[PDB]
């Protein structure tokens, strides 16, 4: 038995709500939420932008060194840093951008990262300003990710169309 409440089973091992992962974060305090970044770690708009707004912009200053010390992540790769404010620690996971050209059979890999931890808050990943097809996202979230994965979707009107179309 875990924190999250008022989540859509959709799988065996997949929940989804209508909500902002960072209002989700903050309520919950999980152990794992995972950011929508890019390789760089320049968390300036979406997602990202509003987790590191939600720390004060320690995340961007945790990020920067990060950076300094080890370059950029790969897209499909992740690294895990401090939650800050909102929960433990932080998964950035690069999901391919398709609007930067960026190869989306690299979903699956970016998808893969969550494995590595139990339970996870997690937005749709390569969704929303990132270009992809959410429905096909989804696809790839529930047929790549065996851990325990609680999906908060900001979009009303997205996360509609998301229940009612999920096969
Ligand atoms: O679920 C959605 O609608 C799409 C989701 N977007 C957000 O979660 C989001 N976007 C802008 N501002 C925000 N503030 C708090 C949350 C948030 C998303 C997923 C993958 C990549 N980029 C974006």
């Amino acid at each position: 038995v875990n924190s999250f409440s008022g989540y859509l089973k959709l799988t065996d091992n997949v929940y989804i709500k209508n909500a902002d992962i960072v209002e989700e974060a903050k309520k919950v305090k999980p152990t794992v939420v995972v950011n929508a970044a890019n390789v760089y770690l320049k968390h300036g708009g979406g997602v990202a932008g509003a987790l590191n707004k939600a720390t004060n912009n320690a995340m961007q200053v945790e990020s920067d060194d990060y950076i300094a010390t080890n370059g950029p992540l790969k897209v499909g790769g992740s690294c895990v840093l401090s939650g800050h404010n909102l929960a433990k620690h932080c998964l950035h996971v690069v999901g391919p951008n398709v609007n930067k050209g960026e190869d989306i059979q690299l979903l699956k890999s970016a998808y893969e990262n969550f494995n590595q931890h139990e339970v996870l808050l997690a937005p749709l990943l390569s969704a929303g300003i990132f270009g992809a097809d959410p429905i096909h996202s989804l696809r790839v979230c529930v047929d790549t990710v065996r851990t325990n994965v609680y999906l908060a979707v900001f979009d009303k009107n997205l996360y509609d169309k998301l229940v009612s179309s999920f096969l």
